[PDB]
């Protein structure tokens, strides 16, 4: 009877992850498109979804969605505080360690997805791999590893968008029109 | 007992979409009017609508209304972050890829409207079409395709404003005074 | 048991509308008085009223009060985003089309007041005339149309204040001390 | 069972008015002290109080506390948008009309207090007189009326504080330790 | 069943009062440390505590915590609006009259603590003396009274911290580990 | 039935603490990464966690998460109000007293964890040592103590993440997959 906020948070997260990984692949630069999306949709909208998981019983969704929206808000801030002259750019090795800490949080949360749907297990698996590769590629500096991570990132966003659209549509019809792997 | 937030969310979205596409048709430039409406009515007020669907059972309206207010916030942000020297203008091919992803989101969400009224299915069809044409016209650079999508947006906004005003007025009289193609 | 938010929203709307039409009539310039009131009283305070109508059963008041406060916020944003170098001043024609869109919303919402009190039907009719005249007076450029609309706006705002004070004053006494019909 | 939000809103308004009229009486200039208080205590904190009247049954308190908190926000915005290069200075005739609009709102809300406590009736009386004289003194320009209006405001503000500490202290003791109506 | 928000408001108030009075005593200048605390802990967090007293039955705490969180916000604003060129520094005597009004508010609220705990009566007594002395020392120009007010303020802050930790620790253990004076 | 907000608050606190102490250890400078995390994850997200403890019965979690979330926001404000020309950098002895005040708050709240999980007791033990050492290293000026406290801080940050992921994963599986010493 309380709506499911998981699709909103999953859409917010997934769509924004794709755009950032279109840059990481190399097709585009880290644009105001990625930044605006990280502010309002991958951040704010996902924080909303996470807070709405509270009156549902969902500690995982509360812990997950809220944490990743906060991640997108930190990321946009790291990129935009220099353009405001408050902080200097980041150190990519420090940027690498930052992305690594978010990686282990996802690693633990993966074990939390094991009784849930199978698409959900995949988005947490792929997201751990994405963060891992970016942690390596930024600490050592390999542009190649970051290009490979980018392709893993595009898949991650597509999975999360599908899972969200899976949830919303199965609820809408009453039967599982899009397979998820419950 | 809980009010219907859909007319407000539809009004905010619908009115702001008309204004933006009066520019896409070519009659006007991308003004602060579109930006102001995109901030407060197509964005915030629709975000209110999406959040107010939560205590209703409406996962769809929560997912829908909340995401499009966020989109309008991202759009104004992409256009105004350059004026602030935070970001450089954006790649239109990236803008096209951004607008296309929102089209894929609406496309799935249209399939969710299949048991709902007819106008709602129409707004989601034209809105799927709107995002598609603009994404095409922006990746390739066809001013003609963009002038055509502008006309599709004008009808689309008219549909949502009509749907919103239907719902509010059908509720008020107790009989369905405005046809919504239930 | 839940308080009535309509007087707050009507007060915010009405008072803000009077002051803005004191400029549209011509007695004063488009001041920070109008701009402040448009930010906090006709905009924010009315958005509260609209949002407080939600746990009540009131879809009309939710959609109406919330949309008009948002209008006042967009209006102030259109008038103040230039002073900040974010947006060029706006073409009046659009303003007319923008005020015209807000007019059509008000027209439909007028048909929605047909089972409510009488003063409420009047504020929504006169506001429909107000939005309509301004849309015309701005697309065409008639200063005269805008001077007349201002007087329609002063009457509209005074009506919303009167209705608001009716509801609050009728509720307090137990009889309809102010006739609202 | 829900806490009483009137003492907070009364405190926010009352304390802020006292400070502002120490300027209107003439003791001080219109300081940033008044502006800070107008932002956070007579403004935001009272808006909280107004909104907290909603789940209580109190439409009068909702409408009043919420409207005056917004009023204090509009005034600070009117005084500070010039220092920000947004709004030029305000027109004193218009400010008088603006304070006049806020004056009529208080006048009606005064008639709503007729079955309520006695001190509450006084604060709305003095606020009505306060707004009236300031509108008079501002459209007309008598510094003396405004110096006189200020002295009315110090009494108005001191009374609202007195009512607030009454409400809180009478509830706390269970008997009326501080006399109110 | 609702948490007790009083310890949060008492912590914010008390810790911020100590810091400010390390300056009033003379050890330090009115540093940004005092101002940061005044914004977020003595101001914002205490306003949270105050709003949380509403669903409890607690009008005193609602009226108290919410007003003093606002005081700390007005205090920061008085000190930071000149650095923004919005206001010219305050006059003192007006500052003294301002702190004098907060003293009269605190005085009445002291009579309200007479059925509450004994330490609670003390924080309101010493705060009344704190505001009184600072009002005098600022109207009269005595650096000496303002140094004396500083030491009373250090005690006032320490009481609130002890009281807060009594409340939290007594609830946690089930017996009164720290004496308060119920 | 209300989600457990402790993992969110614990994640926010811990992850951000690790990074700030990667600076205290000496590997990195006080980056925009540390500032971004302090704003959104160690600050906002933890205030969220703390406020959600209210409808649960948890006065301790309310007092703790909200106060620390406020701490990161004051610390970010201390580091950023100078970059804006609002305040002058802090005096390190005054910072030391400020961090010491947060230390006594943590010391008392430690006594509040004695019936809780052992890891919970550990995060409060190491956090008390962390504040005490940093308060000492800044009052006296020992860079060495601050290099050592940084190591104690890293351990502390690790615990809070471990406890957070313990809580989430134990609820999710139904058995204690990760030991927390209940
Ligand atoms: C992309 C990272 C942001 C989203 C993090 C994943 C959100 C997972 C929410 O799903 C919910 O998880 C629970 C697990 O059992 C189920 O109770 C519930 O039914 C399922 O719907
Ligand atoms: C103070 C300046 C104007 C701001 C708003 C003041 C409104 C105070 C509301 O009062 C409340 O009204 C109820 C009926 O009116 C009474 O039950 C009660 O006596 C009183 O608690
Ligand atoms: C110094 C400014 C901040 C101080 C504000 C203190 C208000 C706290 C109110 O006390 C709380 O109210 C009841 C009695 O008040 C008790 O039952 C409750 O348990 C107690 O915790």
């Amino acid at each position: 009877k309380l709506a499911n906020p998981a699709p909103l948070g999953l859409m917010g997260f997934g769509m924004t992850t794709i755009l950032l990984n279109l840059h990481n692949v190399g097709y585009f630069a880290l644009d105001g498109i990625i930044l605006a999306m990280g502010i309002f949709y991958g951040g704010i909208a996902q924080i909303f979804a996470g807070l709405l998981e509270y009156k549902k019983g969902n500690t995982f969704g509360l812990t997950a969605f809220t944490s990743y929206g906060s991640f997108w808000l930190t990321l946009v801030a790291i990129l935009l505080m220099p353009k405001l002259g408050l902080t200097d750019a980041p150190n990519a090795q420090f940027l690498g360690v930052y992305l690594g800490l978010w990686g282990v949080f996802t690693l633990f949360m993966f074990f939390g997805t094991l009784k849930g749907a199978r698409v959900l297990q995949f988005v947490f698996f792929s997201l751990t791999v994405l963060f891992a590769l970016l942690a390596i590629g930024n600490i050592a500096g390999n542009a190649a590893i970051i290009h490979f991570a980018g392709w893993i990132g595009l898949i991650c966003g597509a999975s999360a968008i599908y899972l969200a659209m899976g949830e919303v549509l199965n609820e809408q019809f009453g039967r599982t029109v899009l397979p998820i792997g419950e």
